């Protein structure tokens, strides 16, 4: 073996910031890793992976072309993928998530928190974290949200197969879920294809084709990447945000008197509980980094994450301090050319949400000896989160 061995992932705490914590000591130690659970290298070392992000010729997305998301925006690279992102960048400006927020997602999350209000106790990850981004998606569908949800098994089996990819069972799960999702995405393709579609996804559809890149399967990848990124991805960034909050009561009372800090919360929160496990990047060639060698074609796991717990930056990264300033740089949405182009969504469905629900909810709290456990894989995902998040409302 050519790098230390390590367990970053698959250890699991009720103590949220174990993963962060894990990955700075191992940074400490070395700068590439092997993690035999995970099964591939992880570069550990800030240089190393702000260098990476910025040479994509030797630091490529090309794995996925690979698999399901071949076709799309992420398995493009170069002067394709410049193209291509400039158009997904559209649908993300400013003024168009303000819109969206206006339209849609305000008035969703008042109804997602109503609906909890019969209860006295509730699971905020599968009745507010998960439900949120889904109800969004099947808006901007024009699409039931109730359909959305039956496809949960085949969403994950799907994120599955892109994360560990020297996995032939785990791709060909991926593959397969997505055959079983295929019915579906043409389905809302052809109906928000018409010329008389009335949703954001047939604006897209129709932009897609005034930029003269609007073939099936991009309108198949752009439907995939919403449900994937937009519904999926977005609930664990909420879930991580409202255990953040309920772990720290004194906090959540602030936030709830002063709205304004949400934007904070969430962003120190992205530092402290990490969503994402690190982002994948294939070796295109021989290199060297210092002293550290990857041979080509290897696929390798950058850990930009591992820079949340450096005590250097954040002093006391253990603690939920949501007056640090600046905030903390995220790192949750990679980096360079590839950084998450659905971002703005995310961090708005967050915020509104959690709006909505500290302002319906002024009792708000954890169940008392019933503590998350948080890992890697929550839920047969591919997210760092809790199992659930139970709380007493009134
Ligand atoms: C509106 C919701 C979302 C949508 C539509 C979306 C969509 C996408 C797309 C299309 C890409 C490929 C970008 C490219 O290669 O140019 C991407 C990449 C990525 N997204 Fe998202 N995403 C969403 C939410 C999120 C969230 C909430 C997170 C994490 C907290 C996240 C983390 C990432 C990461 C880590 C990448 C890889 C970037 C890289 O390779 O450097 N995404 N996303
Ligand atoms: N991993 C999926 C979903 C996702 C989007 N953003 C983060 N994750 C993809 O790359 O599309």
């Amino acid at each position: 073996m050519d790098f230390p061995l390590a367990n970053l992932f698959f250890v699991p705490s009720e103590d949220a910031t174990a993963f962060g914590r894990r990955l700075r000591a191992a940074a400490q130690q070395a700068p590439i890793v092997f993690d035999t659970a995970f099964g591939m290298p992880i570069l550990l070392r800030k240089s190393h992976i702000t260098t990476a992000y910025r040479d994509t010729a030797t630091f490529s997305t090309r794995m996925f072309q690979a698999g399901i998301l071949n076709g799309g925006l992420a398995a493009m690279q170069g002067d394709e993928h410049a193209r291509m992102r400039r158009v997904y960048n559209m649908f993300f400006l400013p003024r168009a998530v303000s819109q969206y927020e206006e339209r849609f997602v305000r008035p969703i999350s008042e109804q997602v928190v109503d609906r909890l209000a019969g209860k006295p106790r509730v699971d905020l990850l599968e009745d507010f974290a998960m439900e949120l981004p889904r109800r969004v998606i099947g808006e901007l569908f024009g699409f039931p949200a109730e359909k959305l949800h039956e496809t949960d098994e085949r969403v994950r089996a799907m994120l599955r197969g892109l994360v560990r990819m020297h996995d032939p069972a785990a791709v060909a799960e991926s593959q397969r879920a997505y055959g079983e999702t295929l019915g579906l995405i043409t389905e809302v393709v052809e109906r928000e294809s018409r010329d008389t579609s009335d949703t954001l996804l047939g604006e897209i559809l129709r932009t897609l084709k005034a930029e003269h890149m609007d073939t099936i399967e991009a309108s198949r990848q752009i439907v995939l990447s919403l449900i994937l990124g937009g519904y999926e991805t977005t609930s664990w960034l909420v879930a991580n945000t409202i255990h953040a909050l309920l772990a720290h009561p004194d906090t959540l009372a602030r936030v709830r008197q002063d709205p304004s800090l949400l934007p904070a919360a969430i962003e120190e929160g992205m530092r402290w509980c990490p969503s994402i496990f690190g982002v994948l990047r294939m070796v295109e060639r021989d290199v060297r980094l210092d002293d550290q060698a990857l041979s080509a074609g290897t696929v390798v796991c950058l850990a930009g994450i591992a820079g949340n717990y450096d005590e250097t930056a954040y002093p006391s990264p253990e603690v939920y301090d949501i007056d640090r300033k600046p905030l903390p740089a995220a790192n949750v949405f990679g980096g360079g050319a590839h950084f998450c182009v659905g971002a703005p969504l995310a961090r708005m469905e967050a915020r509104v949400g959690l709006q909505a629900l500290l302002a319906r909810f002024p009792g708000l709290r954890a169940v008392p000896e019933e503590r998350p456990s948080f890992m890697y894989g929550a839920k047969d995902s591919v997210a760092h989160g809790p199992d659930k998040l139970p709380v007493l409302l009134h």
